[PDB]
C-alpha cells in the first residue's frame, strides 16, 4: 500500500502518483491519478463520526453542478476489515479561502461566484437541507472558475418549528460566518441560517477581508451590531426569549454603517444584496430564490436552469458506534465491483 508522509494512504491501483495536498475537516488529503478517467483527483483520507455518515448520505444523494459529487469510496471488503474510507472527488484547483488571501476579485468574479453559490443553495434548500457551514474554505474552484460547494458534515434536514432556543445555547458551526439569532433565540434550523453565511461571504469577495471576525461566541454579535446598527423596536419585540432582548436592550445604541463606507468600491446592486441578505431578523432575510432574481444577478438568472431536487431528503447522533459503521459500511457498497 502506498505511504504519504509516513502514514498510510491505501487507494488501490486504480489510483497512483500520490502528491500530498494538505489537512483538511476529516483529515489527509491528496491528488492522485485516476488510471481509468485518467485524470487527476482529490483523495481525502477518513480514519465513526455521524459528520462522514451525513456527508456520504447527502453527497451521494445529490446531483448538481455546484455541488461537489462523489466519484468512488475506498474501503475494505469486509465490516471487520474496513478501518480507512477514501472518498475521491474533482480536483479542484483552489477554494475560495486561498483566493481571497492571494487576489483581488473583479466584479465579474464576485457576481459569478455569488450566482453560482446561490444557484447551488437553491439546490440544497429544495431538499429541505440546509449546508449550515458555508464559508469560503467551502467553496471549491476548478481553473475556469467553476465552483462546488463542499463539506455537508454539519448538514440538517430544516425543522423550522423547532428552531427556538434560549440565549447564549452553543453552536457548533464557523463563528463568523453565524446568523446574529444563533446568539439570542435559533439552533440555525431555518433556511435563513445559510443565507445569513452567503451574505458574509459576499462582503469578504468584497473586500478580501471576514466582515465580522468575532473572536469568541458572544463577541461574533458586537461585530454584526458594530455594522447593522441597533435593532429597531420591531426586531426586538420579535424575540421573546428575556434574556436574549434584555441583552439587546442592555447595549448603547450602535448606528448603522452605510454599505457604500464599508465598501465604497463595491457595485451598487452587489450592496442592495447584501443589505438584504445581512438582514438582522431572519423572518425579513432574501430567500435563495429571491436573492437569485435579485438584479445584481440578472446577467445570470435563469430559473429554468436553476435545478431543484427531486425530492425532499430525509438521526444519527443517537446510534452506538458499531451501528455507525456498519450504515457507512452500507452507505459505500455501491463503490465495490
Ligand atoms: C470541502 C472543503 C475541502 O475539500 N477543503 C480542503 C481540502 C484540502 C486539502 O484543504 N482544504
Ligand atoms: C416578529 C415578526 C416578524 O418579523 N415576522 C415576519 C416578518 C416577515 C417578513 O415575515 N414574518
Ligand atoms: C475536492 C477537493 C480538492 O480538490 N481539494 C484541493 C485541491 C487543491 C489544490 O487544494 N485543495
Amino acid at each position: 500500500p502506498e505511504m504519504v508522509r509516513g502514514q498510510v494512504f491505501d487507494v488501490g491501483p486504480r489510483y497512483t502518483n500520490l502528491s500530498y495536498i494538505g489537512e483538511g475537516a476529516y483529515g489527509m488529503v491528496c491528488s492522485a491519478y485516476d488510471n481509468v478517467n485518467k485524470v487527476r483527483v482529490a483523495i481525502k483520507k477518513i480514519s465513526y463520526c455521524q459528520r462522514t455518515l451525513r456527508e456520504i448520505k447527502i453527497l451521494l444523494r445529490f446531483r448538481h453542478e455546484n455541488i461537489i459529487g462523489i466519484n468512488d469510496i475506498i474501503r475494505a471488503p469486509t465490516i471487520e476489515q474496513m478501518k480507512d474510507v477514501y472518498i475521491v472527488q474533482d480536483l479542484m484547483e483552489t477554494d475560495l479561502y486561498k483566493l481571497l488571501k492571494t487576489q483581488h476579485l473583479s466584479n465579474d468574479h464576485i457576481c459569478y461566484f455569488l450566482y453560482q453559490i446561490l444557484r447551488g443553495l437553491k439546490y440544497i434548500h429544495s431538499a429541505n437541507v440546509l449546508h449550515r457551514d458555508l464559508k469560503p474554505s467551502n467553496l471549491l474552484l476548478n481553473t475556469t472558475c467553476d465552483l462546488k460547494i463542499c463539506d455537508f458534515g454539519l448538514a440538517r434536514v430544516a425543522d423550522p418549528d423547532h428552531d427556538h432556543t434560549g440565549f447564549l445555547t452553543e453552536y457548533v458551526a464557523t463563528r463568523w460566518y453565524r446568523a446574529p439569532e444563533i446568539m439570542l433565540n435559533s439552533k440555525g434550523y431555518t433556511k435563513s441560517i445559510d443565507i445569513w453565511s452567503v451574505g458574509c461571504i459576499l462582503a469578504e469577495m468584497l473586500s478580501n477581508r471576514p466582515i465580522f471576525p468575532g473572536k469568541h461566541y458572544l463577541d461574533q454579535l458586537n461585530h454584526i451590531l458594530g455594522i447593522l446598527g441597533s435593532p429597531s423596536q420591531e426586531d426586538l419585540n420579535c424575540i421573546i426569549n428575556l434574556k436574549a432582548r434584555n441583552y439587546l436592550l442592555s447595549l448603547p445604541h450602535k448606528n448603522k454603517v452605510p454599505w457604500n463606507r464599508l465598501f465604497p468600491n463595491a457595485d451598487s446592486k452587489a450592496l442592495d444584496l447584501l443589505d438584504k441578505m445581512l438582514t438582522f431578523n431572519p423572518h425579513k432575510r432574501i430567500e435563495v430564490e429571491q436573492a437569485l432574481a435579485h438584479p445584481y444577478l440578472e446577467q445570470y438568472y435563469d430559473p429554468s436552469d436553476e435545478p431543484i431536487a427531486e425530492a425532499p431528503f430525509k438521526e444519527l447522533d443517537d446510534l452506538p458506534k458499531e451501528k455507525l459503521k456498519e450504515l457507512i459500511f452500507e452507505e459505500t457498497a455501491r463503490f465495490q465491483p
